[PDB]
């Protein structure tokens, strides 16, 4: 059943770090403002917990300093008001994202020089971080998605290397295992799952911004091609409503978009369904 649930996106990047809280509506075309973040914030992850949507890590880049932060922010859509929460154990910039079994894990991100490999959980009914088993590479501009209580952690760049690599973590045992590499090399790419595969759309493979798309089957093993993007970018958001994926913005290696295109996996086809009302990269995205 369609029951209205929307697409938020939260924060950004276009001049410097933005604040805007914004909701879509595939059903009616239409954009609402809400209640903008209290600090600005880009290269953030967005997800949803229990009805509330929440902003983990980023920066605050501006003629004002360059920040990284270490910020959990929670966003209520029933009140249209943001609360803060516990923070990270460090800051993370270009941070990756998932929820298993009701908790956030933070997975990556760069404090200053510092690529992460370290990864932690909150635990939202006691406002609290812990930290667990760290990722096998070192990992900023990494791309998140869970399937089935696993946490996949695809791409990114270790401080030396730019990565084609993919690992994933199994919650309950506390480690990490290296899976197939994917096709292209990619950092700051869109990552999310639909159906058995998760998907890597985009990024930037260390010369170009990528418009092509690849999507691995947990079941086979591989990772294969599906049909690229109209727009290359990179620092994209991405998120699935309804059966369908959803990319919003990023940077072309000329414009920061805001173009927001739609993946029918049915017929294999992206079309271009709405703007942004404005141009932005590095924002937070999720449903609900």
């Amino acid at each position: 059943p369609k029951v209205g649930r929307l697409i938020y996106t939260a924060g950004g990047y276009f001049r410097q770090s933005l604040s805007y809280l914004e909701a879509y509506n595939p059903s009616d075309g239409t954009w609402l403002r809400l209640a903008d973040l209290q600090v600005p914030r880009s290269g953030l992850a967005g997800c949803v917990v229990g009805g509330l949507l929440y902003a983990v890590g980023g920066r605050n880049n501006s003629p004002d300093g360059n920040t990284d932060s270490s910020a959990l922010d929670c966003y209520n859509p029933m009140t249209n008001q943001w609360s803060p929460c516990a923070p990270m154990s460090v800051p993370r910039n270009r941070i990756g994202v998932g929820v298993i079994d009701g908790h956030i894990y933070a997975v990556g991100g760069s404090h200053g020089c510092i690529h992460h490999n370290s990864v932690e959980r909150y635990e939202p009914e006691r406002d609290e971080w812990h930290l667990v088993a760290p990722m096998l590479t070192r990992r900023i501009g990494v791309g998140v998605a869970v399937l089935n209580r696993l946490l996949y952690a695809v791409g990114g760049f270790d401080g030396t290397n730019r990565l084609n690599s993919a690992e994933c973590y199994y919650p309950e045992r506390n480690e990490w295992r290296m899976i197939t590499a994917m096709n292209t090399i990619r950092s700051g790419a869109g990552v999310c799952v639909l159906h058995n595969c998760i998907y890597a759309a985009g990024g930037y493979d260390g010369q170009d911004q990528l418009n092509s798309v690849e999507r691995y089957d947990v079941e086979t093993e591989t990772w294969t091609f599906v049909a690229p993007m109209k727009h290359r970018r990179s620092a994209l958001g991405i998120t699935v409503h309804q059966g369908r994926i959803y990319v919003l913005g990023g940077y072309d290696g000329h414009t920061f978009l805001d173009s927001v295109e739609c993946y029918d996996p049915d017929t294999d086809t992206w079309s271009e369904v709405t703007r942004m009302t404005s141009g932005r990269s590095g924002v937070g995205v999720a449903v609900t």
